[PDB]
């Protein structure tokens, strides 16, 4: 079926939970043996969220190459994403090692450091220009260059230096600051505006390594971001945009990381975002 009318048909019939459970039943199951090794317990935020072995990002280190991060490679859309958990106190150096080694231009953050009164990820970037951060375990230096605070999101320019080679690179930090502690946003308008700002920066384009996107577990909000982006790109590429099937795209993405889209409310919100986004693209 088309999307917008499939949407109203699920609303009128109140069957979002059943649609979402079907997706959960059909989703791929691949091994995640490296994630479960005892030496990696303090590298995982949640025991039930792990990268598959076949798609995990490997650190360029011979001691321990593990990070909780996955490469989502979308062949028809010609887009790739790295989805990862919010960094932990003992993985902030690994996180920036990955950004460096994978040649990423941008980092997309969809959570606040504290939500619901608890810490959802480490404070992994510097908050003042004159107070830079050094990660001694991976030999990197990170400096805040500029910060632009808007009503729904903040964009930061960061300098990452590989202290071993003295090479430097400019990284863009896109921080969506207004996702509610509970539920999903009422309107997708600010989330779509944010997606378009990431796109306009070059961070999603083939001349760079894959964008790094995270929330707390790296599957819920993060899944919504890449699902909406890929669906909108396919609607622009194809002769028949009504042929884009958001459930089929989600199942393809779940071949590369488990659990993408965590609730039926996140599934409905993803539909809403793609539907509204397709009107603004055109041509309108
Ligand atoms: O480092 C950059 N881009 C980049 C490329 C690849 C991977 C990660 C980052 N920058 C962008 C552009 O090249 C120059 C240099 C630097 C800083 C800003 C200036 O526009």
């Amino acid at each position: 079926m088309e999307m917008e009318k499939e949407f109203e048909q699920i609303d009128k019939s109140g069957s979002w939970a059943a649609i979402y459970q079907d997706i959960r039943h059909e989703a791929s199951d691949f091994p995640s043996r490296v994630a479960k090794l005892p030496k990696n317990k303090n590298r995982n935020r949640y025991r039930d969220v792990s990268p598959f072995d076949h798609s995990r990002i490997k650190l360029h280190q011979e001691d321990n190459d593990y990070i909780n991060a996955s490469l989502i490679k979308m062949e028809e859309a010609q887009r790739s994403y790295i989805l990862t958990q919010g960094p932990l106190p003992n993985t902030v150096g690994h996180f920036w090692e990955m950004v460096w080694e994978q040649k990423s231009r941008g980092v997309v953050m969809l959570n606040r450091v504290m939500e619901k009164g608890s810490l959802k990820c480490a404070q992994y970037w510097p908050q003042k220009e004159e107070k830079e951060m050094i990660f001694e375990d991976t030999n990197l230096k990170l400096t805040l260059i500029s910060e632009d605070i808007k009503s729904y999101y903040t964009v930061r320019q960061l300098e990452l230096e590989n202290l071993t080679t003295q090479e430097t690179r400019e990284i863009l930090h896109f921080h969506y600051t207004t996702w509610p502690d509970f539920g999903v946003p009422e309107s997708p308008a600010s989330f779509l505006n944010f997606l378009f700002k990431v796109r306009e920066s070059g961070s999603l384009s083939p001349e760079h390594g894959p964008v790094v996107v995270h929330c707390s577990a790296g599957i819920g909000r993060s899944g919504t971001f890449c699902l909406a982006d890929t669906c909108l790109l396919l609607m622009d590429k194809r002769k028949d945009p009504s042929s884009v099937d958001i459930k089929k795209v989600l199942l393809e993405m779940r071949k590369f990381r488990m659990g993408l889209i965590q609730t039926a409310d996140q599934l409905r919100f993803s539909y809403l975002a793609v539907i509204e986004g397709a009107k603004f693209i055109m041509g309108d």
